[PDB]
């Protein structure tokens, strides 16, 4: 592998004095303990215990990387790394078991995340609260079909409430939503993430959904949540200081060609990621492209909501991970929509015209390596939308560990430890062109259980010994980092 | 009016050696004689005939400027002042009465073009000839509805090919249609024009047509028209150095605020005037965007006519008069097209965000002055077309006469003058950086009939005195270009 040369490797005041370097984490990836303290089941509980299968190497996150009862540990490594921060997620149905609040605040649930952030800022790192990530608590699924119904708005800025309330004095930085579209397409569309729904015909573990219809439901009850919850923030708990926003999971898109076709593929595939959230919070509505694609397939906001929806944040995340070629596809008779990304007409290719990847695959199935990709969206986020603060909310790269990866091999990350040093240099070049970035958070602190992939990919600085009771230990990129950090 | 400083207006050898310089017309709106040697009656005749009211003057082509006689006159004219070309166009139903081959050719009306081009060779001007300008023979609309059904392809692929037959040894220089996107918007949509079609409730002489159906059948017609005649011409009668295309009405666009918004609208907008009949020839196929926006309403080619279309163009004509300011309409329950120019999504305002016109009116209800307008479509045509050979088919403005213009104020058109330095001087910037620009024809060489305006727009750069014979006299501005010419 081609690494930088030394002088081309960032250096920490390579950028500003008050940016936040950090790593992330989400509940259900990290916790453990899903039956534990009064907590109840979520989507991702129900979905591993009846569709095991549907996770290819037939686990679950019952234990994870423990963290419900190792957090201790958790907070020592990003201390000794020297982090100013640490995203997080709150589980729902850990704080409220029957996801309403007339179930009951299970307290056991709220002193743990209590006594976490109590131990991180202890030890002078900032918490910013992710308050969903994807585990929508079963009880609302089987009361409603949770996220397919709009009662999901209500017990969610219940939830939000909650969260506010017990947390709000000691946390200033809030995300109501993480990765929306991952949640809305890959949840609802091809179905591989709980509750696992598509339409029949698609390969997925609850195939009588639809995978046209059921992602825009979804994604509309989200965005309603999050605007009503924006204004219940800023109403009673913003005060001086305090800060709430969402982040967007956004894969880079590069014509295929620079012709005029596949500029305007790449534009609509654009739309179809980071417009699809971001022109709701930006402008109070879905991008023109989504609705005279998909038409009545696309929900219309309420007078009131949308008011509250407009201007919705006072930052947004942006989590990067990779690029592809977006390429035309002709309006035919031909060709009818399957799945919502469908209606982009564009096809997202890892290999351009040339033959060449967009760039090298870094382990998964997925991730190709291209930060350049980064800077396009920046700079995107800087001329287009306003330039509002932002956050690389998180960025990162899976290694492959299939049963034969000695420790010793898994700690020698140098494939992700050039990925981090790449996506910083682009980081570097976009603050310098103006694009208002103020940190950077690695995905993730800690291996983890990689959904649909189970523990098969390690996205971790500090590698997590399921041999070990769940023993953390950094790798060598957690080294730099800490090098980096001067600590 | 504001005029150029001296050392800005544009000389002649501001452009290439080759430039051409020249003037046009269209038979209807020059040739009267309407009822004469043969001639069938037209859309406009029909028209004029029936629905007198639906001309502002109640006037009509029958005599126009008289060139079916008087010929010889405006020959002398475009020599005078030393015209490199001119482009004239052939009346349907003056060569074929019935429309058809089966009808008969008429040798009176084959003799009169004839006449025509040996007396401007033998004077060394270039004629430009355009097959079609909006008189479609009335006896194709008796048959089945004229360009309303596929069965005027292969009348009009007849009609071009006596035309290529009997004038093409001397002819090299061929467009097909002019203006297609006039003829079908404002024919067919708004019903202004002959055969003045339009939806009930719109208000026009036959509002029993379909103003969201109508201008996409025609459209599609006469592209399928143009395609089978390229490929005709191409086969029998090119050779070494005979050229084809059309020429396009472009209306520039301006984005009304530099906002993603209004960006978008300016795009469909010039999708809608442009790409409508631009990217047919040019790829094969419709805009994307006119096709996700009207869907059904828009025909699809067939596979063997398509790959005709494709490139069939030696050249293309723009025909630029103004522009104005694109601004964005949501997708709403609440909107719903009328007009198929609805389809688009965006409102041409003539006035800006802070207030102000585009530009200064030139005179009649339509024409603002912006000649930066045509820089824009020309780099356009440059960098997102390819940049074909190119030729300012039409460039001009009218002076209002509703009965008190004295014809010494008539001569001194300071205002047509002051346009023509004008747009001639942007048009040496777009050659400058790079467009591949070959002449420029003023329309128009003749006051004349100027539809349903009738006689009260004058937009001659030579006056036709209608009190005196049609006599013709050389304006402030003929004179102007006479000098440019060095003549
Ligand atoms: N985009 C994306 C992926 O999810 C986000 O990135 C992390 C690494 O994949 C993931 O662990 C984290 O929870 C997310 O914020 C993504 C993951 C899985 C599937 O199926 C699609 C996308
Ligand atoms: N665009 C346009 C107008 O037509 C073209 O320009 C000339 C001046 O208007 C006209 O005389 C010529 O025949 C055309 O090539 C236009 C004219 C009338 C109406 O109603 C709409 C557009």
């Amino acid at each position: 592998i081609h690494r930088l040369s030394p002088w081309e490797i960032p250096r920490r005041d390579w950028f500003p004095p008050s940016f936040l370097f950090g790593a992330a984490t989400s509940a259900y990836q990290i916790e453990g303990a899903w039956n534990e303290d009064g907590k109840g089941p979520s989507t991702w509980d129900h979905f591993c215990h009846n569709f095991p299968e549907w996770i290819v190497d037939r686990s679950n996150g019952d234990v994870a990387a423990d963290s419900y009862h190792m957090y201790a540990e958790d907070v020592r490594l990003l201390k000794e790394m020297g982090m100013d921060a640490y995203r997080f997620s709150i589980s729902w149905p850990r704080i409220l078991p029957k996801g309403t609040l007339a179930g009951g605040i299970n307290e056991k649930g709220v002193e743990y995340y209590n006594k976490l952030i109590d131990l991180l800022l202890e030890n002078g790192i900032e918490p910013y609260i992710t308050i969903f990530h994807w585990d929508t608590p079963q009880a609302l699924v089987e009361a409603y079909g949770g996220f397919l119904d709009e009662r999901i708005i209500k017990d969610y800025t219940d939830f939000a409430k909650v969260c506010f309330e017990k947390f709000g004095k000691t946390v200033k930085n809030w995300l109501t939503f993480n990765d929306p579209e991952t949640f809305c397409s890959v949840s609802y569309g091809t179905g591989v993430l709980a509750p696992g729904r598509c339409s029949p015909g698609v390969s997925c573990a609850v195939p009588t959904g639809n995978s046209l219809s059921e992602p825009y439901i979804v994604a509309h009850n989200l965005l309603r949540a999050h605007a009503e919850t924006v204004d219940i923030y800023n109403k009673y708990h913003k005060g001086a200081d305090g800060r709430i926003g969402l982040a967007l999971n956004v894969f880079g898109r590069v014509p295929y060609t620079n012709t005029f076709l596949d500029q305007q593929a790449q534009e609509r595939s654009m739309d179809k990621c980071l417009g699809w959230f971001l022109e709701p919070v930006v402008r109070g509505d879905y991008p023109f492209s989504m609705r005279v694609s998909a038409r009545d397939r696309v929900p219309y906001f309420k007078e009131k909501e949308q008011e509250k929806l407009v201007g919705s944040y006072d930052m947004i995340g942006i989590n990067y991970y990779t690029s592809t070629f977006s390429k035309h596809i002709d309006l035919s008779p031909n060709n009818s929509p399957v799945l919502n990304t469908d209606d982009a007409y564009a096809s997202q290719e890892t290999k351009g015209p040339d033959g060449n990847a967009i760039g090298p695959p870094t382990g998964n199935a997925w991730i190709n390596m291209y930060p350049k990709g980064l800077h396009d969206i920046l700079m995107t986020m800087k001329n287009k939308y306003g330039n509002p603060p932002m956050y690389i909310t998180e960025n990162g790269m899976g290694d492959i560990d299939k049963g034969d990866l000695p420790k010793p091999v898994a700690l020698e990350d140098h494939t992700r430890l050039d990925y981090i040093q790449r996506h910083l240099s682009v980081l570097k070049q976009s603050i310098d062109l103006g694009a208002d970035v103020r940190g950077y958070f690695a995905w993730s602190l800690l291996d983890n259980f990689e959904w649909s992939s189970g523990y098969t990919e390690r996205f971790g600085i500090v590698y997590v010994d399921r041999e070990n009771g769940c023993e953390r230990t950094m790798k060598r990129s957690a080294r730099w980092l800490q090098e980096f950090n001067g600590a």
